[PDB]
């Protein structure tokens, strides 16, 4: 009648069975390309669940089963951004964007490559991970001091809860609300006499704001991750290399950036997903342009308000294409 496993296996076992599921997670949510049927994934997942009954010690605040929810909190904690999550300079024109280039030219002295990214539409987000380890979810709140968000953001499937490497690493992005779930979210609060989100990116706040996690783990959300804080530990000297390598390490990034090697290029990119706009499942405000080589950006550096190597190009609003 004695037990099988002793705590010493049953701490190995635990660590085998969350980087497996962690693995197979990533599979699933991230890349939509599972190795295993669920039955795999589900009967490696109950033998995680019956090591942590048996010894609780084993629990990891990022083990898999604490993303499934039932936390409450009383308030969110404040949570600072040491390192400012700053906006961009905003353009409109083609004369904004070709402006923008000639600026870019004069202070480095030479043609410069531009990453073209889609500007995502949600909940601006910081993601802090300490050896590898998801430790900390931020809103962006005012850009230096944004509210304690992270069990909320533990269930949201495409959030890593452990990269491929143990870096420490501050990570940042968008939390948005697919347009087929913020439909159907508002049809059930009006069958429920509750009050409708007026966008997907309120239905994303709204969502990211609830104290009890069981109610957020309901919410269909998604991310895709851009940039980080300090790239101290990230081996990436270009843009369109940083974002290979948060996808290589774990996280959701947006298969539509294009690297260009002039801003006639960059012009392309901006009309083709115009018109590409309405096609897609999350809604994009703009377009950001981004000076690729991260010593130039360096060299360009930052005003007092933003910086001078990167420009956000503002489509109209969402709401006046249908
Ligand atoms: N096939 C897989 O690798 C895989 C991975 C994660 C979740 N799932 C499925 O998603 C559902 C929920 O699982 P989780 O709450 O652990 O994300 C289950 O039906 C599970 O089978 C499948
Ligand atoms: N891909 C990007 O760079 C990007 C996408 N979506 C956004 N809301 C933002 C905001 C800043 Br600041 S950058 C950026
Ligand atoms: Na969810
Ligand atoms: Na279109």
């Amino acid at each position: 009648e004695q037990q099988p496993l002793t705590l010493t296996a049953a701490t190995t076992r635990a660590q085998e069975l969350r980087k497996q599921l962690n693995q197979y997670s990533h599979e699933y949510y991230v890349k939509d390309q599972p190795s295993v049927e669920d039955y795999v994934y589900d009967r490696l997942y109950k033998e995680l669940v019956d090591i942590e009954t048996e010894f609780p010690d084993l629990i990891t605040p990022d083990s898999p089963t604490q993303r499934v929810g039932g936390k409450v909190l009383s308030g969110f904690e404040k949570a600072p951004h040491d390192i400012p999550m700053y906006s961009l300079n905003d353009g409109f024109s083609k004369e904004d964007i070709f402006a923008f280039d000639e600026r870019v030219r004069k202070a480095i002295g030479k043609p410069v490559a531009y990453c073209c990214e889609l500007k995502i539409d949600g909940l601006a987000i910081s993601l802090r991970y300490e050896n590898g380890v998801f430790v900390r979810g931020a809103t962006r709140g005012d850009g230096t001091v944004g509210e304690n968000i992270t069990e909320n953001l533990r269930t949201v499937r495409s959030v890593p809860m452990r990269l491929t490497e143990p870096i420490s690493v501050e990570v940042r992005g968008e939390c948005y609300m697919p347009k087929q779930s913020f439909v159907a979210l508002n049809e059930e609060r009006e069958e429920n006499g509750q009050d409708i989100f007026a966008n997907p990116r309120n239905a994303a706040a709204g969502s990211l704001r609830q104290l009890d996690t069981k109610i957020v783990a309901k919410r269909n959300l998604n991310t895709f991750l851009y940039t980080v804080a300090d790239f101290g530990p990230m081996k990436a000297k270009t843009q369109f290399e940083a974002l290979e390598e948060l996808s290589a390490i774990g996280f959701r990034t947006n298969p539509e950036r294009q690297l260009c090697q002039s801003i006639d290029e960059v012009w392309a990119y901006i009309e083709e997903y115009h018109e590409k706009r309405s096609t897609l499942p999350y809604e994009i405000d703009g377009i950001v342009i981004k000076v690729n080589e991260f010593a130039l950006q360096d060299e360009l550096g930052f005003t007092v308000k933003a910086p001078r190597w990167a420009i956000a190009y503002k489509f109209p609003p969402e709401e006046a294409e249908t």
